[PDB]
């Protein structure tokens, strides 16, 4: 199922700022119940084409191409970070006609951008679903999962990341088949290599990404202290809605269920997977999307 070109044909463009945007939407400027799904690294709105038809049928479905992924545009600066792709983000929300309240739905740095969007923007969220997300900065090199801790430090954090992403897809080619339990068709594996086709800058998306990840001590100190603020919040969202979609085995999913435990008004379901738990149980994700809409109404 679902070719590139098939997931791509269903999806508008929407100019941004000084460049485009590409996302789903299956309903246009409606302000029926919406829900916002937010993937994050290397993916692409690609990546929630089996979970969305479960949800579907009870709201409009919007999910972009994070800006220089998917098919959203590419950035002549190649500056790809935190704050950067925030920035296109937050002017997306404002640009496809959204109701007043809308629920996220987000995974990986997916979940960062979401719970800073949110954080900033309390009075529009009536709920979060997020899996194997970004609750909290990392004590040290130490508290990440396991068959990354040294894939983290050495080689994408070093002068390395360059060689192994920029010139070798390390990202897209390695780690991306190594959290999904199935194995990818290559039309499947086809759509996720489109957007990074062309050796270089274009995959610099796919290294940034890595180098934001708040290590304490390390850093970036900057997005450590937006994702200090938005666990702050969320640890005391008594008013918001959540549910956590824990992945067993998992990859950040053991941490998450940790940090996460005391979270006021979070349910927590749990599906098979790794990392990529949408490719290995979408039909499970969606409908615990579906059921979670159900009860916010």
């Amino acid at each position: 199922t679902a070719t590139g070109d098939e997931w791509w044909a269903k999806c508008k463009q929407v100019d941004v700022l000084d460049s485009e945007m590409s996302y789903y939407d299956s309903d246009p400027g409606k302000h029926k119940n919406t829900v916002i799904f937010l993937h994050g690294n290397p993916t692409s709105s690609y990546l929630w084409r089996n979970v969305i038809p479960h949800v579907e049928p009870l709201a409009r479905c919007l999910a972009p191409d994070l800006i220089g992924m998917g098919k959203s545009g590419k950035l002549p600066n190649h500056s790809y970070r935190f704050v950067d792709h925030y920035r296109y983000l937050s002017a997306w929300f404002d640009s496809v006609n959204l109701p007043e309240k809308v629920t996220i739905v987000c995974h990986d740095w997916g979940s960062g951008l979401g719970f800073h969007w949110c954080n900033e923007h309390r009075d529009r969220v009536k709920g979060i679903v997020h899996m194997e997300s970004v609750v909290s900065p990392l004590k040290g090199w130490e508290s990440f999962p396991e068959t990354a801790r040294d894939i983290l430090p050495q080689a994408l954090r070093s002068e390395a990341g360059e060689e192994m992403v920029l010139k070798k897809n390390f990202f897209i080619e390695r780690l991306l088949p190594s959290s999904i339990m199935r194995k990818l068709s290559e039309e499947e594996m086809d759509a996720y290599r489109e957007p990074f086709v062309e050796p270089g800058e274009s995959r610099r998306p796919t290294l940034t990404w890595p180098r934001e990840i708040p290590i304490k001590g390390d850093g970036p100190e900057d997005v450590i202290e937006i994702v200090k603020s938005y666990n702050k919040w969320l640890s005391t969202s008594k008013d918001i809605p959540k549910l956590f979609i824990n992945a067993d085995p998992g990859f950040f999913s053991n941490a998450i269920k940790k940090v996460t435990k005391n979270w006021p008004n979070q349910k927590t379901v749990t599906v098979k997977g790794l990392h990529f738990l949408q490719e290995d149980s979408p039909e499970e994700i969606g409908e615990a999307i579906a059921d979670f809409l159900n009860e916010l109404t």
